[PDB]
């Protein structure tokens, strides 16, 4: 409830900050004026997080790493089980023979998003695998809240929070720190007796509105690891660069820069590729020596399909040996029952008429919610429940105390807010080389928000 | 001249690195929409300015500081000798007027020297600023970005093109932040309380003030370098917002109680900076309380024109300033004026108008410029040359080979350039506290922020 003017002032801070540190994004057409940028759409305040369950997202997230790169591992063996039809096409021209030892290593940088249930644990909406945004942003909405209260913004008197429990993501950093991690390791497989300085390229959309969320990225490579890089779009990558026939490296023509790893921030979805060539752009770099972040392989791993898969504890077994790892997981996902009589359905037949606010009865014609479940059932013949699944409702936490901040227009409405972990894991045919947990995200609904824990 | 493309290659790596890194300004109406900015008018290289000129820039500040210090002490001696003018000084006299509490006695000088590179190198000092100096700023992000440019490749995709070791990174927004964490850290030494006290720097602004991104640097610094806190205030805000405790003068925000201790002008240096009697009732308000004021009126008044001509005279200069050394290394950067008659000064001035013409240019006290000065003198009478004055013209090096970037336009044309070199002094009424030389600033015009490659 801020004063009318309590609250004029902070937005004007907020704008100033922003604006002062690069917390921005190109509004639409901006290719007229490519010189304007705006205020990235933000909250004023830090949304309320459980501890326990920041605590929890961190510290799996090495183990969803470990999981996906497994799956990844698995899939380049047709002897295994694990839009998606034309990048399944490309793998395949990817397996034509070479006259080169084609690049073993590749990078993952992921997200793991999840809802705070209440109905505290945290529960997984969604893994990317692939072209994850937002690492350079975050640092900076989370270092804007922790200014804005250490400043005296939030309040003329003093802080209003504890800076104990304000998180401050290094995401951007930590996610710099993974490309330059791959593009050492790109390094280290050949020495050479001459100078070598390979880049990180950067495969982008063309008319590209979150570049300075990007940008973070290039200049804590540069700063930071002492690593170039260039931003190219299809076009580009079809127009300058080329690839050594004898070694596979990738570089770009007349320069002769050489090209490491091959980072995309687009090709996550069927319009990032306007045409044939674009695709014939994207297979041309998957065949290079180049490290690709991701690969194709790391990128199908992500299919919700196999997200879905991968809730049900047997097929997880087979990628997991562990108990506690494998409990620490299945713990995030929302579960689905059947109703049949065997040992899963019997489980389902109880938890229906034992919890059935918990869940939502689908037919495999209405739903049927919570509360109605018991009633509905008796209804029918046990025999015949099973033409329903019982499936695990997520009762978000909303923040009602929080305002919106977006073209300098305030909004206090009810907000439903994801966590977002990242994660960065490097691998081999076989092997795991490099593990680890890359910050952490807050987005509201969107908008970029900061944590407070509680 | 890099081709079309690797032209506008480079233009889209500037706005891209500028935005990110808050190299801006809002444009013209942003009242409108305050949540969308610009990218700061800049040159897309950095200009080339002689090393050992720019070292005796530097070199000196501090010597310009204490100058104007010490013409600030002797203006506030009554028994010394030393339309907008008036109005400033008539708020002085106001301040003059007794008090219950004792009166701040220190002041903070945060200034700024500009200067053209004659070439006849030798620098000229074209102005002396003593108040609400701008660009400490984004002078340090132009240079990073230039530096940034050359380290990335981007400049030239094979390599950088410059010796990073000539290439001046100011810290000019870092080294104004310290002056003033500086003044308030004084403020709070002057007396000591047994419980924590954190009084803050107050931003005097202009309203609707396009440029805050380059002071919006100031406060940031101030808190995670220094931390200590600050308030952006107009003269509204001064008016509506602050009160003075009679007992002591010290200057507090209404309400939230809290102190400041720094008085920082960003706004007041121009007539039509008071928009009313209000605005002036505002500026006497906040001269009067015990903060200290950067600067105060009569350090404000100590960078007339008039004030800053009467020290281009050894003679003046000489009152502040013993050493010959000290004296000898200012009036090397003076614009030089000559009397054309039989005294002193005035047979060395015909001399120099007959053997040097090209150098000066003929003023009456029509002007007779150049290689034209000895005949208009050869037609004339020497006893009557008296009717003019010789004074030496500065001819400034161009740059013919940079690209200067402004609202998505490049602009291919020769620029003269003005190397600004920033200090800060403290000081009493009889001694100085504090005296640094602050950072630098590469201006550059046919205006836009510019950098500095020595050679």
């Amino acid at each position: 409830p801020p004063s009318k003017d309590q609250l004029n002032e902070l937005i004007q801070e907020v704008n100033q900050w922003a604006i002062t540190n690069g917390l921005s994004m190109y509004p639409p057409k901006f290719e007229e004026n490519p010189s304007n940028a705006s205020v990235s759409p933000v909250t004023i305040y830090p949304t309320p997080i459980p501890r326990k369950c920041f605590d929890e997202a961190v510290q799996i997230q090495p183990v969803f790493n470990e999981l996906y790169a497994r799956i990844t591992q698995d899939m380049a063996q047709p002897d295994s089980y694990l839009f998606t039809g034309k990048l399944w096409s490309l793998y395949l021209a990817t397996l034509k023979s070479a006259q080169y030892k084609k690049q073993n290593f590749r990078l993952g940088i992921f997200r793991s998003d999840y809802l705070i249930d209440k109905k505290e644990q945290i529960k997984q909406v969604e893994f990317n695998t692939v072209s994850v945004s937002f690492a350079g942003l975050s640092e900076k909405v989370d270092r804007l809240h922790s200014y804005l209260n250490r400043a005296n913004k939030y309040d003329p008197k003093g802080p209003i929070y504890n800076d104990q429990n304000m998180v401050i993501s290094d995401s951007g950093y930590l996610l710099s720190k993974a490309l330059a991690k791959a593009v050492e390791s790109y390094k280290s497989q050949q020495s050479s007796s001459t100078t070598s300085d390979p880049i990180v390229a950067f495969i982008v959309q063309r008319n590209e509105r979150n570049v300075f969320d990007q940008k973070v990225l290039e200049l804590n490579l540069l700063e930071k690891f002492g690593t170039k890089s260039v931003r190219l779009t299809f076009d580009d990558v079809n127009d300058k660069l080329f690839i050594d026939d004898k070694t596979g490296k990738l570089f770009i023509r007349d320069t002769e820069q050489e090209i490491a790893v091959v980072y995309y921030r687009t090709g996550y979805t069927t319009t990032d590729y306007t045409s044939e060539k674009d695709w014939e752009a994207r297979l041309f770099l998957e065949k290079s020596f180049a490290i690709k972040a991701p690969d194709l392989l790391t990128q199908l791993s992500g299919s919700k399909k196999i997200q879905q898969l991968l809730t049900d504890e047997g097929v997880l077994g087979k990628y997991i040996s562990d108990a506690e790892k494998k409990s620490s997981l299945l713990k995030t996902f929302v579960k689905i029952y059947p109703l049949d009589d065997t040992k899963l359905g019997r489980e389902g037949k109880r938890l229906a008429l034992s919890e059935p606010s918990k869940y939502v009865l689908k037919p495999q014609g209405n739903n049927v919610y919570k509360e109605n479940i018991p009633n509905f059932l008796k209804g029918i013949e046990e025999r015949h429940w099973d033409a329903y699944i019982l499936m695990e409702l997520i009762e978000p936490e909303l923040n009602e105390n929080n305002i919106i901040l977006r073209d300098n227009k305030s909004y206090n409405e009810p907000i439903i807010s994801e966590l977002g972990i990242y994660g960065c894991v490097l691998f081999n045919d076989e092997q795991v080389l490099s593990n680890e947990f890359s910050g952490s995200l807050l987005r509201s609904k969107g908008c970029l928000d900061s944590i407070i824990l509680y």
